[PDB]
This record gives structure tokens, C-alpha cells and sequence, in this order.
């Protein structure tokens, strides 16, 4: 269905993005901030800046193991959602 | 970006369904109801039986207005998202 297409877009992008370096499955510092930037930026407001990216990384590091796995990153896509549906 | 692209895609799909009857912007019973059979069959097992449906229906209503709004329907998102993901 639609809604399936666009869930399995996600964990698409996801993996885009994880799979680039160290671990296949979870996303590292380096790789979520290629994600945000490339991805988000007309989502998250200043998502280009240092200290905006460091925040997110943190927020979403729920377990402080430095990457963020599949199950951290869907409270990203939360954040996202609640920004997409505001526009 | 793509991803934006996935993200309104998946905002225009509750206001698909949400659009039908009362608030626009809420999934009442019967909307998502609608919602999960008509999107979702692939992805949550016996989505047709109706206490399936139900239970989910309770499960996102956290505050008991009998109204499944987006930040409700978050939830739901991540429950697919999960099932999507899960590799075999
Ligand atoms: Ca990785
Ligand atoms: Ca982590
Ligand atoms: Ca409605
Ligand atoms: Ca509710």
C-alpha cells in the first residue's frame, strides 16, 4: 500500500546512511549528520549548525553507546513527523 | 528530499482517512479503522479482525477522547516502522 511504501522508504533511508561506516545497522555520529543535513534540512530549523546536530545525536543516543540504532532513530522520525505536519 | 517526500507522504495519509467524518485532523474509531485495514494489512497480522483492531484503537487513544490525533498516531507509525525494518 501507499503507507507501507513510504514506511519502507524510511527504513530505506535508514540504511542509506547506516551502512557507510562501522556497524551495518546502526548509524554513527558521522552518518546521522550526513542524514540530517542531506535529509532533513528543510525540516529542522538550523540543522546545519554544529551544535544543532550534537543535540539531536544526544537526544536520540538513548543508551550513550555512540550510535544510533534502528529503534533511536524512530524517535527521529517523531520529531520529523511532528515538524512535517505542522508545515 | 526523498525522506521529506516519505514524511508529508505519510502526514497526507492520516488526513486521507482523518478527513471523513468530525475533526479533520483526528482518526475517529471508524477512520482508523479504515486506516489500518485499507493501509495496513501487509504489515500488522489478522488486521481484519475486530479486535485487532480495538486494542490498537485503545492503545493509541492514550487520553481516552475516543480520537486517534497525530501525535497519537505517532505511535502507530513506529509500530510499522518496526516491521518494516526487522530483518529475516
Ligand atoms: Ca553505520
Ligand atoms: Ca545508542
Ligand atoms: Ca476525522
Ligand atoms: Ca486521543
Amino acid at each position: 500500500t501507499k503507507l507501507e511504501e513510504h514506511l519502507e522508504g524510511i527504513v530505506n533511508i535508514f540504511h542509506q546512511y547506516s551502512v557507510r561506516k562501522g556497524h551495518f545497522d546502526t548509524l554513527s555520529k558521522g552518518e546521522l549528520k550526513q542524514l540530517l543535513t542531506k535529509e532533513l534540512a528543510n525540516t529542522i530549523k538550523n540543522i546545519k549548525d554544529k551544535a544543532v546536530i550534537d543535540e539531536i545525536f544526544q537526544g536520540l543516543d538513548a543508551n550513550q553507546d555512540e550510535q544510533v540504532d534502528f529503534q533511536e532513530f524512530i524517535s527521529l522520525v517523531a520529531i520529523a513527523l511532528k515538524a512535517a505536519h505542522y508545515h
